[PDB]
């Protein structure tokens, strides 16, 4: 498999999901049918989600990494498979959440060929390869805002801090992309818990350094080693190499 | 003019403002084209917003507050107009922003007859008049939560906080929404330097009063003799009776 068969298979999953998800009203959206693998409440939305994702990841050679179900298959290319991030928005009808795909050539980050975010509520295509970052077929990159005074996404605010705007918008997937394609100047997520699994950041990790940004954990490390297990977690730090830095001492 | 003439020119405004932003690319909504007489700029989707709104307000006897012109009008119906709140999101392509329209019979906001909140975006519409309040044609009303591990929607989480979980979208008449219709548990804005104008807020006001929520300012003050002017600034503590005490208790 490479980047080329990567974006066709991401597009076909968007385009079963959105479908699958866009004739759901909210009431049956909403309505707990399990527990995933996760740990988590499979929200119904989450399982139709899913199993729409998983009928054409199943013809492919991969091992999925996935929420709702939890690790499934043999194949040598690893897929760390978020099928709905955002599933609190999804029930409530606020419109930004996305189905989620990095494809990797081992179980780690750091041999990742291809990244897919498609939000699901508006069609919003993002997606990156060796050829760069793209938002609806069109090239992006981080912005180059270099001052702390920065519109940010963080998780979560909680000291006096010195950012121009702070947004928290309920999908990580997504809100990297906002930061990929400079619509934010930065993304944190800073919980101390250390809450993010590997399918909601993979992918929107790639897409932001494919943009041009500096992604890493707390203290600067790198995330190459972070496993498409169900165990990994993560904490994010990101944004242009200049502005980079002085968050990493900010957050201290 | 009664609530249901409120309501037919609010609809108007909202189609003719829906259509001016829907048409702007990006760049375009993006560029600065004047100092609004509120003393931040005017970008050029809120000035089309804008011109769009007055276009179908100036045919009626009122005076009205809105953020990029101002004070206009002489009529003796008050209405707290925002063109397009939300406009950092709409210049991104970020799907939370809106148009917001507060009607009252004197220039406080305790006089209102009606609020109306349309999502330029999602073309979701909430509005409220004596019979109640609406999410597209459906009545709504707040969340029955009481514990404070709840969903909030909280500028700006400035310390640990208990909620379950906290968002920031970027559009306080949007969210004051997402509040009214039970989506969130509760919505604060608890800046310090109080920076929420009457046109960002009276309608959401006024929608969450008529779904159930209490609205108070800071302390659990009435925000009933809050000013349509552009010198007006609110702090808000909104929730359903029996959490809206622990809120107070929590922020003090
Ligand atoms: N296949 C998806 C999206 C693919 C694309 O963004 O071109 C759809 O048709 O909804
Ligand atoms: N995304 C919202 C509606 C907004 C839209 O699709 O334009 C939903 O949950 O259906
Ligand atoms: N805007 C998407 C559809 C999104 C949805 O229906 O939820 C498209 O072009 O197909
Ligand atoms: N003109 C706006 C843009 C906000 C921004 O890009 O941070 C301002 O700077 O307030
Ligand atoms: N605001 C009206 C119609 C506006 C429009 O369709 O653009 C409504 O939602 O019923
Ligand atoms: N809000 C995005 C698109 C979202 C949608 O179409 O639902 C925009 O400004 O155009
Ligand atoms: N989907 C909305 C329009 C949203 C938009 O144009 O931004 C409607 O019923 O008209
Ligand atoms: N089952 C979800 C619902 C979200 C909510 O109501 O807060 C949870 O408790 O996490
Ligand atoms: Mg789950
Ligand atoms: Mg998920
Ligand atoms: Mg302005
Ligand atoms: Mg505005």
């Amino acid at each position: 498999m490479d980047e080329r068969d990567a974006l066709r298979i991401s597009r076909e999953i968007a385009g079963e999901v959105r479908k699958a998800i866009a004739s759901m009203p909210l009431r049956e959206r909403v309505k707990d049918v399990g527990m995933g693998k996760d740990g988590t409440p499979t929200k119904a939305a989450d399982r139709v989600a899913e199993d729409a994702a998983l009928e054409i990841l199943r013809k492919e050679r991969v091992t999925v990494v996935t929420e709702e179900s939890g690790v499934l298959g043999e194949g040598d290319v690893f897929v760390a498979l978020d099928p709905l991030d955002g599933t609190f928005n999804a029930t409530r009808g606020i419109p930004v959440y996305s189905v989620s795909l990095c494809f990797s050539y081992s179980d780690k980050l750091k041999d990742a060929f291809f990244g897919y975010v498609y939000n699901l509520a508006t069609g919003d295509e993002y997606y990156a390869d060796s050829s760069g970052a793209y938002r609806n077929g069109e090239r992006i990159e981080v912005s180059d805002a270099e001052e702390l005074y920065c519109n940010a996404i963080i998780y979560y605010p909680d000291r006096k801090f010195p950012f121009k705007r702070m947004r928290i918008f309920g999908s990580a997937a997504t809100e990297l992309c906002f930061f990929a394609d400079g619509s934010f100047d930065c993304f944190l997520d800073i919980r101390p818990g250390k809450m993010l699994r590997i399918y909601d950041a993979a992918a929107g990790v790639f897409i932001a350094e494919k943009a041009g940004g500096k992604v890493t954990e707390l203290d600067g490390e790198s995330l190459g080693n972070k496993k498409f297990d169900m165990q990994e977690r993560l904490n994010i730090v990101a944004a242009n190499e200049k502005l980079h830095p002085k968050l990493l001492e900010l957050i201290k």
